[PDB]
């Protein structure tokens, strides 16, 4: 009941106990394990109090105040705001602790080492879809500062009931658009072919390009959504070259500085937020191996091998991992020659075992998704591979939710 | 209860039922996921309901289910159960046994093959020197001068836990690692405990970077024995690369058969605890693992030099391309020799194959994808985007404790 984990390139072992502070369920049971899956109506006033009195109870104890005045107050003055409004409001305080510890508790994401230097921008007062996309674009333009690009999140009017939501479409605020063409193919990027398409079908003029960045459609109090461009201006890019191979910037390849995660939910002491765009910065894999190469996406490994002129008759003469490193090496150099924040996949999953002792340490374990933290390449050469994981689900958390489209009535 | 997995890169949706059939637990909870952990004397009373599923399982295959030859055996079974304590599985049980552990191992990628599985039955075997005959005839049967064959030798099964019969390597044909007093390790460090032990046994150490280990064979729960396996059995690949001339002068080589013999295979609810089983090799289990990881050989730094990579940042990825590299070399130097080996593309493919394959006819497969997805260039395989479950099924190899942490010393 007490678990340990064992990392076994270095012997190291640490012990977990946090692992019964969970609540929520994992997905697994006794017989079946459900590690490897992607995914495994409102809250009434008894679903509430709990919620909120498990949240405002871990905050106290986190100012060292668990057992004050202030705490018991505070407890007393948000049970008596359920009983009245059916919901209740968070503090500033309590606003930016629950977005950290949402961070913090993210069992899929590497890079949770800078969890704590988290900016959080309270957009609770926003009323219009014009609203976010004025507050999208300050937060864009902060979170890019030129290419020294910081951690941010802004948070926008918390779900009510089901009726008045916000929410973003995108699934990130900046993402190229993806065209079906009759040919055959796809044109741009084909994780975006539906949403591409939506815009459209909602009013927007696309440039057929490759690289055209999608405009926001953006949903306020849960009236239909709306378009608006963000200004180029504020688009960071990066052309990608190679420090070896002047052909490599013959291909065309560009891709945009800043990843702002926008479809998900933020849940804190039972209040959720469904309109909450979050950012960092990549690590290089995300782009090289994922976004280029995945077949399912921009898939242009075999073009870049045939450009190395690479044996491509038989699958051993490994030319398709040969040209995943050399994308993988010019994402990288383009960044860092453009000074745009960005992360090897080495210096990230080595941050995240730091990371992970230091959680052990001063909080007594980590969750932690294997299956995710592992990166898409070159897997048991990093430190992470050979790290025993436990995996729970903590709150605050951000969750998954329905695309709007699905649900919305319209 | 019905459960689907979903293939993201394709879309394709495939339904298990197979998971109802599971027994054994995973050790996950519904709030804990264990998932990535490594790992996570038996009496007459629980023995025949093990042994009943099991015969069950056997006749329904054959199609004999519930016929005059199945309740007689369930019979004949239960009387030597009720007289003996325990019993003994025909050949054909012994057979479609020890197919269906490997059919069963949820970490194993290879399993497209699992139906063409030579078993070599030496439960007659008494003593460590017929152990060494079998083991013997098992390399030179699974070798086939290169052209590799799937084989399993079985010797008798557990009775008291007080006369088992283990090999106390962890396969076969593994290097030796030695400890030096400044610090550094010659060989392969994986086997610097295994080599102590077998020095102190009384093998006269060659101490070379690539030393054959001893057999140090177990009978009927007696001191263990060395042997050593006939060099002219143990074949060899020296590795070279197809464009690097430098890359013969590091000095390596690695041996073709990979057979693992510190495992236990169960069946309904015999325990086989000494049962080496081998195929072929994947080429990442050699150039990835074997060569560079930072607890084995380690000669990652050794081939980037030579490459004149920038090895001062990581973000160079000297690393990832040392290792395609290496990886490159392993395969090429197997095919060149007409060693069988696989890629991990190949070997993905395969199983992606082998496991539609099974959800249509057998209702599942049960798998993990934390092993199943290769230790490089995980995504640009399609098990990567495959979505899994993992779940115990019998008969099953497990694992079991090193046997000089267990073994009561006669002298
Ligand atoms: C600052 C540097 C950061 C890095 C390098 C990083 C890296 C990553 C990576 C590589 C993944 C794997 C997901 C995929 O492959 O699509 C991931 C997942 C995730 N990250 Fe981070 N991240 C960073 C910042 C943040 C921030 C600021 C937040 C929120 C405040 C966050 C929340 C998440 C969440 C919720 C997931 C998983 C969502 C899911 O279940 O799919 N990350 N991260
Ligand atoms: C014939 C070609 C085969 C290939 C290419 C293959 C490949 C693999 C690989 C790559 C692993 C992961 C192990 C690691 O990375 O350390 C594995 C695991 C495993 N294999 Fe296979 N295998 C083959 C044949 C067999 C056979 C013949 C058996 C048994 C009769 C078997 C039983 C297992 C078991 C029980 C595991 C799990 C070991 C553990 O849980 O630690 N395999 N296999
Ligand atoms: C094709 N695979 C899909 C896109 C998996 C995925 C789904 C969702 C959702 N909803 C959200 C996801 O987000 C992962 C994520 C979230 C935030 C990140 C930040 C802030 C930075 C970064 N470098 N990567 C992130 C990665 C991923
Ligand atoms: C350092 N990592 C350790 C060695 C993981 C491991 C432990 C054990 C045991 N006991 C058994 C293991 O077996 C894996 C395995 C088993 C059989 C294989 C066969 C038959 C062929 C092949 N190519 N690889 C195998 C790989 C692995
Ligand atoms: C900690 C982690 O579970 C452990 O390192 C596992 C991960 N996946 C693996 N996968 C394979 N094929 N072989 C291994 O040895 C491991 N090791
Ligand atoms: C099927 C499998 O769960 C799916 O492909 C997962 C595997 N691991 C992943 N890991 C990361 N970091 N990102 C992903 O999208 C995925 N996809
Ligand atoms: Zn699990």
């Amino acid at each position: 009941r007490f678990l340990k984990v064992k990392n076994w390139e270095t012997d190291v072992v640490l012990t977990d106990t946090l692992h019964l502070k969970s609540t929520l369920e994992t997905g697994c049971t006794e017989h079946i394990c459900m590690g490897s899956i992607m995914l495994p109506d409102v809250r009434t006033k008894d679903q509430l109090f709990p919620l909120a009195k498990e949240f405002l109870d871990q905050y106290y104890s986190s100012i060292k105040r668990f057992g004050s005045k202030a705490h018991m107050d505070r407890l007393e003055e948000v049970n008596k705001e359920i009983e009245s409004t059916s919901t209740y409001q968070l503090k500033d305080t309590e606003l930016i602790y629950g977005a950290k510890h949402a961070w913090r508790n993210a069992s899929r994401c590497v890079g949770r080492i800078q969890w704590s230097k988290l900016q959080v921008f309270d957009a609770r007062d926003c009323t219009t879809a014009h609203g976010m996309f004025n507050y999208i674009c300050n937060h864009v333009k902060y979170a890019t500062n030129k290419g020294n690009l910081r951690s941010a999140i802004t948070i926008f009017p918390q779900r009510t009931d089901g009726k008045h939501d916000f929410r973003v479409w995108n699934s990130q605020l900046i993402r190229y658009a993806g065209y079906k063409q009759p040919d055959g193919s796809t044109l741009g990027d084909p994780a975006n072919v539906q949403f591409t398409e939506i815009c459209i079908q909602q009013g927007w003029k696309a440039p057929r390009g490759r690289f055209d960045v999608l405009p926001l459609l953006l949903q306020a109090n849960g009236n239909d959504p709306e378009l608006f461009q963000i200004p180029p201006e504020l688009v960071l890019e990066v052309p990608i070259r190679h420090p070896k191979f002047d052909w490599f910037k013959d291909l065309g390849l560009k891709w945009y500085g800043l990843p702002a995660v926008s479809n998900m939910l933020l849940e804190i002491g039972g209040l959720e937020f469904s309109a909450c765009p979050f950012s960092g910065w990549y690590m290089g894999t995300e782009i090289g191996v994922r976004d280029y190469c995945d077949n399912s996406r921009y898939n242009i490994l075999e073009e870049v091998a045939k450009k190395m002129d690479l044996d491509m008759r038989k699958t051993s003469s490994l030319w398709k991992d040969q040209a995943l490193v050399e994308i993988n090496i010019a994402v990288l150099y383009s960044f860092q020659s453009d000074k745009v924040t960005i992360v090897d996949h080495h210096s990230a999953t080595e941050s995240f075992i730091k990371h992970m002792e230091n959680e052990y340490r001063c909080r007594g374990g980590c969750p932690a998704d294997w299956v995710w933290i592992v990166p898409p390449m070159s897997g048991s050469i990093t430190p992470v591979f050979h790290q025993e994981m436990l995996n729970y689900r903590l709150t605050p958390s951000f969750e998954y939710q329905p695309d709007p489209w699905n649900t919305h009535v319209w």
